[PDB]
């Protein structure tokens, strides 16, 4: 399942990394809400 | 904190674009682990 794997990842990856995940996700909403 | 906030974008987002944010978290690993 998506959030599950994504966290999975996330609990590895230091936090500036998982800044650089957040702030795409924050795009990915952006884009949807241009659709 | 960085995990739960981007656990709540996700959740607004059609599973596709979930896709693309676990993706990048994939992405954001492999780098960290050739660092």
């Amino acid at each position: 399942e998506n959030i599950e794997e994504t966290i999975t990842v996330m609990k590895k990856l230091e936090e500036p990394r998982q800044k650089v995940v957040l702030d795409t996700a924050k795009i990915q909403l952006k884009e949807q809400d241009e659709q």
